[PDB]
This record gives structure tokens, sequence and C-alpha cells, in this order.
């Protein structure tokens, strides 16, 4: 029973000499030889059981990588649990192990216009398959972009993901959010619960910037320092764009503002290419309508080099609607993940 950290994981005898690689609020993830494929790979060790949202995030996460199967996106290889529902305290997912993410990197190294370029690529390839299937990942950043040696990137952590659901997005001012705060939609903050395509378009506009200069372009430090950094940088929101937020509370707090001028992207980054910064300006729209959708991204002029429509595959089953688990108690989310792991055993 190796243990990591002060947790224990039961995932031998297939897996050996584990090291760690991250800890997230009810798993941890570490790195294991598979004595069965014969390299290494990524464990993560899940004990959603005590809580409720937990399981519910846990379901979805399996259930969606499971149906997955796509270059730019994790994939699980196996997973590790107990024989009977009563004996099951962890679920254990044992998937590829990549050298390092894009957090890491940012780091510690600069980026070329070229890794940009390729990284942004993939970026968008692999939300061109997740949007493909009517599921929004609702919280990327560098932290869970993947990536290897030879400048491969994986998409992870659909711990937040959920089917799409534009008809049913409307919500008050100021509404709570779990997603990482810095790569939040402003409209998140006004008159969204993020349940369509666009919010993850912004997310990639804000990894686009942090590529170009390795800071965050919005730093927040609370739910609504991250719209007035947004707003310093955006400028007040136009005639047309204040249109679409009817809810009052939220229009009359831009109304309220003092005008604020556009930052040109061009003095924020001295140094990008010209059609980097062009795209960077569409994937950071104010108006999530008039934001640029994912298949226009990868069409754009600034990844002309490797745009190629019939290789940039789609799901073949998209989900259909939102599995009804928000009053699901814990013990019967225990069963179904039981249940969606049983194939593994
Ligand atoms: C605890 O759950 C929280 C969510 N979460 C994960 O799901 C997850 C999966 C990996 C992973 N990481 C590596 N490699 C990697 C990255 C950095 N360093 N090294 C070695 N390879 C393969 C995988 C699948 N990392 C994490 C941390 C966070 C984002």
């Amino acid at each position: 029973p190796e243990m990591v950290r002060g947790q224990v994981f039961d995932v031998g005898p297939r897996y050996t000499n584990l090291s760690y690689i991250g800890e997230g609020a009810y798993g941890m993830v570490c790195s294991a030889y598979d004595n069965l494929n014969k390299v290494r790979v990524a464990i993560k060790k899940i004990s959603p059981f005590e809580h409720q949202t937990y399981c519910q995030r846990t379901l979805r996460e399996i259930k969606i990588l499971l149906r997955f199967r796509h270059e730019n996106i994790i994939g699980i290889n196996d997973i590790i649990r107990a024989p009977t529902i009563e004996q099951m305290k962890d679920v254990y997912i044992v998937q590829d192990l990549m050298e390092t993410d894009l957090y890491k990197l940012l780091k510690t190294q600069h980026l070329s216009n070229d890794h940009i370029c390729y990284f942004l690529y993939q970026i968008l390839r692999g939300l061109k398959y997740i949007h493909s299937a009517n599921v929004l990942h609702r919280d990327l950043k560098p932290s869970n972009l993947l990536l290897n040696t030879t400048c491969d990137l994986k998409i992870c952590d659909f711990g937040l993901a959920r089917v799409a659901d534009p008809d049913h997005d409307h919500t008050g001012f100021l509404t709570e959010y779990v997603a990482t705060r810095w790569y939040r939609a402003p409209e998140i903050m006004l008159n969204s619960k993020g349940y369509t395509k666009s919010i993850d378009i912004w997310s990639v506009g804000c990894i686009l910037a942090e590529m170009l200069s390795n800071r965050p372009i919005f730093p927040g430090k609370h739910y609504l320092d991250q719209l007035n950094h947004i707003l310093g940088i955006l400028g007040s929101p136009s005639q047309e764009d204040l249109n679409c937020i009817i809810n009052l509370k939220a229009r009359n707090y831009l109304l309220s503002l003092p005008h604020k001028n556009k930052v040109p992207w061009n003095r924020l980054f001295p140094n990008a290419d010209s059609k980097a910064l062009d795209l960077l300006d569409k994937m950071l729209t104010f108006n999530p309508h008039k934001r640029i959708e994912v298949e226009q991204a990868l069409a754009h002029p600034y990844l002309e080099q490797y745009y190629d429509p019939s290789d940039e595959p789609i799901a073949e089953a998209p989900f259909k609607f939102d599995m009804e688990l928000d009053d699901l108690p814990k013990e019967k989310l225990k069963e179904l993940i039981f249940e969606e792991t049983a194939r593994f055993q």
C-alpha cells in the first residue's frame, strides 16, 4: 500500500515507483510505473464520497473522458477501485503521463512565437472537439494544459464540465462562481452562469495573453476586482454591448463607472505578432455574442500554418442533456460511479 505525501494509494501491483504531481481539493495526482504496458503513467486519487458536489463533478468527469477520444484531450487508460460499493473509499484514474503543464512552463520559460502559435492551435483543436460534443470545459487554465517534450498539448481537468445550456444561462448580478477567477468571462460577474460555449473562448484568450507575456492579463483579487481588470483593458462597454445586459443591477453598475479607454493590445504586448493580437482581440470580446467561436478562431490567419478542417475531428456522439445530479444524494451518486467504473474491473 504505497503512500504519497500523507495520502495512501491503493493501486498496486500494476502501478509502482510513485512520484507526486499535484494536489486537488478532493483529489491528488501522482506518477507511477505500469508493469503491464512498461511505462510510467499518471494516477489521480479521487475521494469525493464525503461531499455531494464532489460526487457530481466526479461522475461527469469520468463519463465525459470515457466517451471522448482526441489527441489533444487526456483519456483514461484504467480505473482502480474496490470490488464492492461497501469497500470503495477512493477512485483511482489512470492516465497518460505528461512531462509538465503550461502553468509550470510559463513561470520559468519564455515562449517563442512558433511555440505560442502551435500551443494555441492544439488548444483550439481540442476545444473544437469538446464543443462539438455539446460540452463546456468551464475551467480552462494553464495548469490543466499539459505538455510533453515534443510540445504536444493535452487538455485535462473536466471537473466543472457541463453539457451546454444556452437557454438557461441567465442569472443575477454578482452570482457566485466556481471556476478560476483570473479566467472568468466578464458576463459571469454580470448575467451568466457560464452555460454557453463563448466562455471557454474567453479563457483561451486569457491563456493566449498569458503565453504572450508570461503574466496573467486579468489577475483580479476578488469577484468584482476581476471585472475592473477586464474593463481596465477592454475599456467601457459600448451602447450595443450594454443593451444585451437587461438585469438592472448589472447594467446600472456598469453605467455608474467612469469612462475608461481601451488599452491597445500593441501597448500591452509590444513584441507580439500582429495577427496574434488580432485574434486575441476577437477572443477577448466583452460581448459574448460578438465573441469569436472556436471554428472561426482556427480559420484565423494567425493559425494559417496548421489550419486543416479535415484534420480537426469532431465528436461522433454529442451529449444530449446535462445529468440531473443536482438533487441526487451522495449515496446514489456512489452507485452510479460504481457502475460507470465496472468495465475496468
Ligand atoms: C487533483 O485533481 C485536480 C485536477 N488536476 C488534474 O486532474 C491533473 C491531471 C494531471 C496530469 N499531470 C501530468 N503531468 C504533470 C503536470 C505537471 N507536472 N506533471 C508531471 N500528466 C498527466 C496528467 C493527467 N495533472 C493534474 C493537476 C490538476 C490540474
